[PDB]
């Protein structure tokens, strides 16, 4: 016998494309998928390379240029 | 304006648990998830750490220990 795990992220996850102006704060950022993916900005846990982010913060503190990707995670309050 | 992307991999994804023998083959676990989460083992592209693996070849040749993880990817066509 042997236990084994299988990750479904690269099968179930999506590769979504967003187009907004840089004038966004973390508190206002998550909501944009409630139009597109339809999710309340309550379980959205957003990770960029390395650390997570605090609500309502700029992009400049996280330095996102054109055509970048963001890791999505689900949170609990 | 500017273009940007977001990947919902670890958000919409789900970790699944399977327990089989280490001498088995790839369709088995690919059937096990079909038995577990229900996806045809032909739209399932599995990638254990390193190489893109194929069925028939022995899991022993891939040196998978107990409690190991695989990245399951979708398949367009063979």
């Amino acid at each position: 016998g042997m236990q084994i795990f299988v990750s479904t992220a690269w099968f179930c996850g999506k590769l979504i494309t967003l187009e907004v102006e840089p004038s966004d704060t973390i508190e206002n950022v998550k909501a944009k998928i409630q139009d597109k993916e339809g999710i309340p900005p309550d379980q959205q846990r957003l990770i960029f390379a390395g650390k997570q982010l605090e609500d309502g913060r700029t992009l400049s503190d996280y330095n996102i240029q054109k055509e970048s990707g963001l890791q999505l995670h689900r949170r609990l309050r």
